[PDB]
């Protein structure tokens, strides 16, 4: 737990999860499914979670969605090959400028963070860091909200 400078606790969210390994991936979104969140969707790298945030906001733009997110709250796991979610927070955040929008965007890591992925946090944008327990969801998300 950090921020970045029970079976309803979730209810009516839609959550993305980030991760590139499957057991991590399949064990975020089970334990997001018993805090009753209604949608959770899944992929294995930053550059599947860019591609899935890009087309969501504009859809949502084309139609004029009431809400204009296409996830309430990212998961997302900062080592990965290729685009690792410091990069693809960092281009999301560029996608979202043109949209006057921003998605709570939570990393995740299975160790605290170095001064160089710190300072990497800060600059990629991300709203707070979790380890990969878990253990810390529900107060990191009520410390966003
Ligand atoms: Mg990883």
């Amino acid at each position: 737990s950090g921020l970045v400078p029970d079976d309803e606790f979730l209810r009516g969210k839609r959550v993305l999860v980030v991760d590139d390994n499957f057991i991590s991936r399949k064990v975020a979104t089970g334990k997001l499914k018993k805090m009753g969140v209604s949608e959770v969707e899944q992929c294995d790298s930053g550059k599947e979670a860019l591609r899935l945030v890009t087309e969501g906001l504009t859809q949502r733009e084309e139609q004029g969605s009431v809400d204009k997110l296409p996830f309430d709250y990212i998961f997302m796991d900062c080592q990965m090959p290729e685009m690792d979610g410091y990069e693809a927070t960092r281009e999301i955040r560029k996608v979202e400028k043109s949209y006057g929008v921003r998605t709570p965007i939570i990393a995740v890591s299975g160790h605290d963070p170095g001064s160089e992925e710190a300072r990497e946090t800060i600059q990629a944008g991300m709203d707070a860091f979790l380890d990969k327990s878990l253990n810390q969801l529900a107060n990191v998300i009520r410390e966003i909200e």
